[PDB]
């Protein structure tokens, strides 16, 4: 028993974590077969980053330009190109710790593990979600950029975001490993601001099933709802709109504890409305957003990776 | 900025786990050196549980009882003792991924990382404290004791925890690695009550202080108070009494922001008697004791480990 916010293991992405280098500017790459990754910004300085053409920037760049080191080793770059906003620094070594991995780009709700590095060694691990406004809220100083975020399925890593820019209001923004955006963020130090922070209703629902599973059942309540009634109350409180296709989602944990998702649906609403009257549930004072219906069976059923 | 839930990275402890079956019960075991270290009720049936005569027990198993596997590969049982609650069991191999280590018994208060893994497969990692009565809330499920907590400086893990139970309530016992258990818990499935949970006041301090750093400011007030006068109101809601150790501990925070301890002290004070009044700090709309004033410089400071 118990429900803990877990990340996944992180050895595997440990030993791809690289430190990057470029003129007076540092920050972390990912290793992988004899590719390097890591934000194209690293070629500006704090000056350039308030309008960067990188593209012109990039010419003044050669590969003896990008010192890149694994702990202690230097790794030769033997060619580099920008793909979007990522360099690809291909070195003359490939990583002999590449796991077996994915570049996937993830949707708005769905979770993964970040781990922060500096100067390529990692600090720590935790878990993260895509906001519906393409934002995470992370844990990230200077230095933390190419710091990237992942999931892991067995034996593979599926990354699935690189850490490039933290907001005036300090949310932060970032990248697939394919360089693109998540978003509408760009890199460059200008007013970016983002949208409204709405609450991703299929994980609340998931993580109240969580809690059922765990003897936390005070919010289960006599009453039932519609979807089109739910999102009425979904839309006063900035929570986004239930599908059906979240229903189907939410079928497995529905099975396992007896409780209609629409049932669940009626107690949300009233936990929406009536607040939690200075109770908790899985020890939090709110509603969590940020464990997904597959989170929530992994966790209670303890899938493992190897 | 930005401040999360962050546990170390987990990889140099990953190449430590293995499974270790012994007749009928599988669980995990730590890898160090050429000793494997697990629970000693991994020879209990569950019958056995509720009355266990471990040294009886221990009788009828022999080396070659105790199946160790790393990966898909087993290790040789050479030879087998009981310290406490944990068996050693010394192996013909030597753990090549074994880190630099040490053995650490934590006091009450104190944070770590938990590796929680099931028949020798890490599966996720999440941060505790060991609480003031001497439980910790973790997530384990059958399967996951042996699972080990942990702490990082520099390239030494510093073992602290090893879990053996659930009790009713369930919260989680366990023992540090020479098999001593925390606080009054037994290996035995009894009626094993836990104490008052009470916060621990200095890490809510610690992380008052990480959000002033992080810009969430609403809460600091124009009062100060004394200790004396602040442990009237500690004592009321079941938090730690605050000591001058603590005051000397949150110095440095102090000192970074310029906001004197007995001043957050008066803040905290105010938190407690009026709550919070439906605001969050630092995205939680309660206050988190699992922060030390030490894991609060690491995230502030972006202290790595290599």
């Amino acid at each position: 028993s118990g429900f803990r916010k877990m990340a996944f293991p992180s050895g595997k992405v440990e030993g791809c974590m690289v430190q990057v280098t470029c003129g007076t500017t540092t920050l972390n790459g990912l290793w992988l077969d004899d590719v390097v990754y890591c934000p194209r910004h690293v070629i500006c300085t704090s000056e350039d980053m308030l309008n960067p053409n990188y593209e012109d920037l990039l010419i003044r760049k050669s590969n003896h330009n990008f010192l890149v080191q694994a702990g202690n080793v230097q790794l030769r770059v033997i060619g580099h190109s920008m793909q979007n906003c990522v360099l690809k620094l291909k070195v003359d070594t490939a990583n002999p710790k590449t796991p077996k991995y994915k570049f996937v780009r993830i949707q708005p709700g769905q979770t993964f593990s970040v781990l922060a590095c500096y100067n390529g060694s990692p600090s720590g691990v935790y878990q993260c979600a895509m906001r519906p406004n393409f934002t995470i809220k992370g844990s990230f100083l200077n230095g933390s950029c190419g710091s990237v975020g992942f999931n892991i399925d067995y034996d593979c890593v599926s990354f699935c975001y690189m850490h490039h820019m933290e907001l005036p209001t300090g949310v932060h923004a970032g990248t697939d490993l394919e360089g693109n955006f998540y978003g509408p963020f760009v890199d460059r130090q200008t007013a970016q601001a983002a949208g409204t922070d709405t609450t991703i209703t299929v994980n609340v629902l998931a993580w109240l099933y969580a809690a059922v599973i765990n003897g936390d059942r005070w919010f289960l309540n006599r009453f039932t709802t519609t979807l089109n009634d739910f999102n009425l109350v979904a839309m006063k409180y900035n929570y986004e709109p239930l599908t059906q296709d979240h229903v189907d989602i939410l079928g497995p944990l529905s099975a396992q504890t007896g409780i209609a998702v629409l049932d669940m649906c009626a107690s949300l609403k009233e936990l929406l409305q009536n607040g939690m009257n200075g109770r908790t549930i899985l020890g939090s004072a709110l509603l969590e957003d940020e464990f997904t219906p597959f989170d929530v069976v992994r966790q209670c059923s303890g899938v493992t990776f190897q």
